[PDB]
Order: C-alpha cells, then structure tokens, then sequence
C-alpha cells in the first residue's frame, strides 16, 4: 500500500495505524521508510509495548509477518520498548 | 545467477524428499525470480504442510523466491 516511488506522508499514516493497530503496542516514534533499489523498500522504527500484554519476541515476529506479508518490506530495524524515549 | 543442478541438490537434500521433476525457475525483467516443481515425499518420514513450510523457507530465505508453486505427491508422475 506504499506503491512504486517516494512513500507519501498519508501512506506512512495508515503504516502506523496498522503498526498501532496491533495488540500489545501502546506508541510508535522514529520512523524511517526509504527505498534504496527500485522496488526494494527498508523500514526503521522504535515500538512501545505492554510487556503484561505481549512478550517482545512475539510481538516482533507480528510486526515481520505484517510489514514483509502487506508491505513486501524484506529490510526492516525494530527497537521494542515498554516506556517511549 | 541461480545454479539448477545446486538447487536440485539442495531440494532432494530435505528429509522426507525421494523425488524432483517437472523443475521450473525463470526471471520477469524487474529481476524477481519465480520456481514450479513436482515433490514426491515419504508421508511416513514427513508432513506434507510441515514439509511445503520448509521448502518456502529454503526458497525464500537462499534463493529470495516470493513467487512458487510446488505440488507434493507420495508416488511420482508416468
Ligand atoms: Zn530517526
Ligand atoms: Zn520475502
Ligand atoms: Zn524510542
Ligand atoms: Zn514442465
Ligand atoms: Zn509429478
């Protein structure tokens, strides 16, 4: 849903709704989206989580499936926190 | 560039695989590589779901293939 070319600003919004969307995450801060080769898109962000609600090695495997399954995102840095920055 | 004869190798190398034919891999210009293939496996070594879960995973992982299609079947074609 980012399509070919430049990621625009309200495509980025409904990336981080989704990534809100989420269960077990609470905030989202610093993301990065570039593309480096035509076609190949890379992805950078911290996520807060409830650790009560959701183990991080979990959510991590959620976060993947999603971006790589939705995004066709294959590069992707994900710091998981339980208290934003 | 993908070598065939290692990539034969690699997928007759998973335990429960005992055949390979009809072996398909071409590229579209953009540069994604694409693969069909024939698996004939032992049910009683493996899993078929099991089985195409880790060919995926060898295709995807080694090869960067997004785009296969693989028809597994416990005895081979005439
Ligand atoms: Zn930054
Ligand atoms: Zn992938
Ligand atoms: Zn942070
Ligand atoms: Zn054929
Ligand atoms: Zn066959």
């Amino acid at each position: 849903p980012l399509g070919s070319g430049v990621p625009k600003e309200i495509q980025l919004a409904e990336l981080r709704e989704a990534l809100l969307g989420i269960p077990g995450v609470t905030g989202l801060h610093d993301l990065h989206v570039w593309s480096i080769t035509s076609g190949k898109i890379s992805l950078t962000s911290h996520l807060v989580y409830d650790p009560a609600l959701v183990d991080a090695e979990a959510l991590l495997g959620t976060v993947k499936a999603l971006l790589h399954d939705r995004y066709e995102i294959e590069h992707s840095t994900l710091q998981l926190e339980t208290s934003a920055c």
